[PDB]
């Protein structure tokens, strides 16, 4: 189609590998570019960890208020929120918000521990019908993004469908779904990614991700004014282990998609 030629041209100009999946919920049509190729998820995996804990709270009603201790040994490479609470506690609600809105890696590792390890996060994906998602490691090594390594990857198509289920579908209870949407809408790291390619009046909730090999990701749910919402996943990775992030590529892909 027209959009796919423009995405192919964008990919060629960037020197990397681009994966795009759009779901238009108005008629359930999809637009895919390398939709079935695996990409390193990096921090976009945090949405699945937060959703898995939300699912647990449907039965354990007070789980989100449970205090979790933050020790100096818990800190990893990027902990903007957890560092403000060392030798104190954060609730599972606060850790989920930190993981999602600030991409806090200590918060992610606590969520993984709550679920019993990476296998517990992956299990939740399987339980909602995602047979592609796999989480294999904790932070920060899940971001190595080595070419061809299947660990900690998903495909654009699978992540788009799963993100739709979590935010617009009924994979979660009503209160949990609204909480997830609220968290995504308050993301602080996405201003230069998908958001930058879309009209300023559109409401976006997103989760970015970045890692080695210049890996630059963003997954988003989009509420256009007076129109059915869209789900957009943009994954991008590069051949050089030390390549710079290319958030502009994600913005350009979103702009190309929004022209339709
Ligand atoms: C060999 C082990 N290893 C493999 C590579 N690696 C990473 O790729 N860490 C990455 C990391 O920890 N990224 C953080 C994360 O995993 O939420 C934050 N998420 C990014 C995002 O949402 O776009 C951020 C840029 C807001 S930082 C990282 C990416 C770019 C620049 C610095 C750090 C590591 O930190 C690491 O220790």
């Amino acid at each position: 189609s027209a959009v796919q030629q423009k995405l192919a041209a964008l990919e060629k100009s960037s020197g990397g590998r681009l994966g795009v999946a759009l779901i238009d919920t108005a008629d359930n049509t999809q637009v895919l570019y390398r939709g079935d190729e695996r990409f390193p998820m990096c921090s976009t995996s945090k949405v699945m960890a937060a959703a898995a804990v939300l699912k647990q709270s449907e039965t354990q009603k007070q789980l989100l208020n449970q205090p979790v201790e933050i020790k100096p040994a818990d800190l990893v490479n990027y902990n903007p929120i957890a560092e403000k609470h060392v030798n104190g506690t954060m609730t599972l609600a606060e850790l989920s918000a930190a993981a999602l809105q600030y991409s806090d890696n200590t918060a992610m590792n606590k969520l993984i521990a709550q679920l019993g390890g990476p296998g517990g996060v992956t299990a939740f994906a399987r339980a909602i019908g995602d047979e592609t998602f796999r989480l294999d490691r904790t932070e920060p090594t899940l971001n190595t993004a080595i070419p061809g390594d299947p660990r900690d990857t998903t495909t654009p198509r699978a992540m788009a469908q799963t993100l739709r289920q979590l935010t617009l579908g009924h994979a979660l209870g009503e209160t949990q779904r609204a909480q997830l949407v609220t968290w995504l809408k308050g993301n602080t790291t996405g201003a230069a990614s998908i958001r930058a390619g879309l009209p300023t009046s559109w409401t976006v909730g997103d989760k970015t991700g970045s890692g080695d090999y210049g890996t630059t990701n963003d997954i988003a749910v989009i509420w256009p004014q007076g129109r059915a919402p869209l789900v957009l996943v943009t994954y991008f990775t590069q051949p050089q282990q030390n390549a710079e992030s290319r958030r502009d590529v994600l913005a350009s892909a979103a702009r190309i998609i929004a022209e339709g």
